[PDB]
């Protein structure tokens, strides 16, 4: 199985994840794909922001769920 990760570009990344694919590990998977250091990686789900330490099983995330990916870059 696999879940979906949508970015501000509209690109939906599909990957395989387990209940130990915690935001910490998940951030690493995306990094190897986009090259964005976990520092610029922000996972949002249900308008709620996720924190490092909780697992997909803890947030009740499914194996097909859709995750919202956001990048940190302020300046205006």
């Amino acid at each position: 199985m696999q879940i979906f990760v949508k970015t501000l570009t509209g690109k939906t990344i599909t990957l395989e994840v387990e209940p130990s694919d915690t935001i910490e590990n998940a951030k690493a998977k995306i990094q190897d794909k986009e090259g964005i250091p976990p520092d610029q990686q922000r996972l949002i789900f249900a308008g709620k922001q996720l924190e490092d330490g909780r697992t997909l099983s803890d947030y009740n995330i499914q194996k097909e769920s859709t995750l919202h990916l956001v990048l940190r870059l302020r300046g205006g």
